[PDB]
């Protein structure tokens, strides 16, 4: 079965689609009914965008709720949620402090820092949800939301739901590092992915793996650029949204506190850490069992 | 390539779980930690047990927030949406109406009482980083999540499959299925509504598992139109029971242009005279084997 793949440009990064069995008058519509929705996830969720519904709600001073899409209020729900999880790691209202180290020319002091520290916080946050509408609330005016490192696995999910309701069953979908399959490939296989150095079949999972996409991370405690030997993660989630939420979480977390989370969480986790000249690998034993041999 | 079937009670109804090739200690220890879980959420969800999470908050007559789990939150947010997107078809408010009916048939006037005490409008689900509530502005408001309950199990016994790395299953809890991967002969599990694949999804099958009506919010009637039967296929077996749900209320006609705008994959079949006849979403279709 010849598999037709789909390219394009979105969020600053890139997208693809594999899809088995789709002739190319099929193909080209699909590509712009795919262009079209990830160009409106854009206009929802970016940052770089003036005029985004989330930079709408960010100029806005009302602490009072505000209304925004299904998508918006479940996509801050789960960042919420996970940032718990990895003890704040995870933030989308570190954006003052990202600001702050130019993202890079000069180095903010601990009293700058301490200041922009004051304007963040999950907790400031509330997602307020009913049968017809849903909400943002924040009680802290200043608060600026970012939702950078989990657009990419928001953007994939919404890319298979696309894929379903258009009737296809079987794809690979991807949007910078976050990934998502279902189905056999061309040859009836699961869909293999590769990751950094074996190979994964995560069929109706999500997969995020760390590194900069677009065209960066702060640890919000200490509200510096990240350290640690911690190299790369990869995580399989139910979600690619989730994967990608875990995946920053987990990186700024670095590998002990990470592997902690990862166990108490049961994660399927994959990290590369640096010792010294070399690398060393490790997977949670969730992670093995998505390994094809 | 050995199959494992386990089976036990939940929620009124049967769970069924299919694992191939696993050794006796095994299919034991994960017998136990399955019933448990299903045991946790009963305890969650059940509105015959007095003392459930979801049967406290019914208890309560504050309007104000109401601290409940992530499961909880997510499972009646996803109700009222879908409830919204079946134009109030789908209503776990609906209790009221359900315990009139259930003695003497009761009045349009005596219905038309009990739907002031119902409406999806009533209930908020607030989320936030540490913990999230469900709120309601009328107090004597009732909520039954038993027409989702079986599919958030089977969505939640997948996750605890894959949090027991397990990654080739099907598992069952009364009309709602899971399925991951190659059954005990390489192929993907087969379901039987035609027969489908649905690895990677939700699917629930209308009719009754629990051991009572489906009424119509609109009427406050039980249903009684010519809709014998439907089939969702959902990226999650809660979400598909939700639909199939609201499309069995809402008959052949209605479901189907709910289904044409939502994009839904649904298998219905209909009463027509003496024979039946089946429809099927272009959606539907993609899943199925021969
Ligand atoms: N700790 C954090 N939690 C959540 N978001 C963060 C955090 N640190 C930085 N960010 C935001 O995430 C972005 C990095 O996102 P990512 O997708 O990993 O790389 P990039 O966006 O540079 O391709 C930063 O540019 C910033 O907007
Ligand atoms: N329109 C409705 N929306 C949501 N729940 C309903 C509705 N009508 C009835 N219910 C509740 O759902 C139950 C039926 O659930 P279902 O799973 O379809 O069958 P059963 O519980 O008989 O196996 C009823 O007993 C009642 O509690
Ligand atoms: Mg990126
Ligand atoms: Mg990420
Ligand atoms: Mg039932
Ligand atoms: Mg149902």
């Amino acid at each position: 079965t010849e598999v037709t793949v789909l390219e394009g440009k979105t969020m600053g990064t890139f997208w693809r689609a594999s899809i088995p069995g789709i002739d190319a008058k099929r193909s080209a519509e699909l590509k712009e009914k795919i262009q079209t929705q990830l160009d409106a996830d854009d206009q929802l969720l970016s940052t770089n965008k003036k005029d985004s519904a989330l930079m709408r709600f960010n100029d806005s001073q009302s602490l009072s709720p505000w209304p925004v899409s299904e998508a918006m209020a479940d996509i801050v729900t789960t960042s919420l949620r996970i940032g718990a999880k990895t003890d704040g790691a995870m933030d989308i209202t570190v954006g003052p402090l990202v600001n702050l180290w130019g993202f890079p020319v000069q180095i903010p002091s601990q009293e700058q820092i301490d200041a922009m520290k004051a304007k963040t916080g999950l907790q400031h946050l509330t997602v307020i949800n009913q049968s017809h509408q849903q909400y943002l609330q924040k009680d802290l005016p200043d608060l600026y939301v970012d939702l950078s490192t989990v657009g990419e696995g928001y953007a994939a999910d919404h890319l298979a739901r696309l894929m379903e309701q258009e009737g296809i069953s079987r794809y690979l979908v991807s949007v910078g590092g976050a990934l998502n399959s279902r189905g056999m490939n061309g040859e009836g296989l699961p869909w293999r992915v590769a990751i950094q150095k074996a190979v994964v079949d995560i069929n109706g999972h999500g997969i995020s793996t760390s590194g900069s996409y677009r065209n960066h991370v702060i640890d919000p405690q200490t509200g510096r650029p990240i350290e640690h030997n911690l190299v790369s993660v990869t995580v399989i989630a139910p979600t690619a949204l989730e994967a990608d939420a875990w995946d920053t979480g987990l990186m700024v977390l670095g590998p002990e506190k990470a592997k902690e989370v990862v166990r108490r969480e049961g994660l399927a986790v994959y990290m590369i850490t640096k010792e010294g000249d070399s690398f060393k690998t490790w997977m949670s034993p969730q992670f093995k069992s998505f390994l094809v041999s």
